[PDB]
This record gives C-alpha cells, structure tokens and sequence, in this order.
C-alpha cells in the first residue's frame, strides 16, 4: 500500500503601494510640510483684497 | 513649553488696469481730446442731406 496527502501550492497577496502623488487628486493639496506641527499654536494666512 | 504662532504668506491682488482702445466696444466713438472744454459754449456739427 502506498498513500500519502499533499499541498498543490498555498497563494499570497501584493498590496497596491500607492503613492499620493499618483491620485489625480494631487492638483486640490498644497502638500508642503514641517518638520515640526505639535509645537505650534493657531497659525494664520494674510489676504489683502 | 515650547510655543508659537504663525503668520504663512501674505497674498494680495493685481488690478486690472483696462484701457479703453483694447475694447471691442470702441468702435461707436470718435475720441478726440480736447485740451479744453470748459471754455465753450453750445457748439454745432453741420449735416448736408
């Protein structure tokens, strides 16, 4: 007698690594950062109309 | 206790500074100046039918 069991293969995934940049919604940030936020109390923009 | 506040750009305006012969509208005048005006009386334009 000869028997045995067997795996044909066990399969994974690929998470999409997405950058920001990549998303056509790039155009409605102005993404600049700081190296510091937390120390920072309310900051303000100037507009002169 | 490290603070701050911040005050990021100051944003202002160009104004639009038209000048009346880049219309397409003036074409119904005649402008010629008149160094003076005041000066005048009801003046008169001839008309030959």
């Amino acid at each position: 007698d000869v028997e045995f069991d067997a795996l044909l293969g066990s399969y994974c995934n690929t998470l999409s690594l997405v950058r920001f940049l990549e998303l056509g919604l790039s155009v409605a940030c102005v993404c600049t950062k700081f190296p510091e936020l937390a120390y920072m109390n309310e900051g303000r923009v100037q507009f002169e109309v």
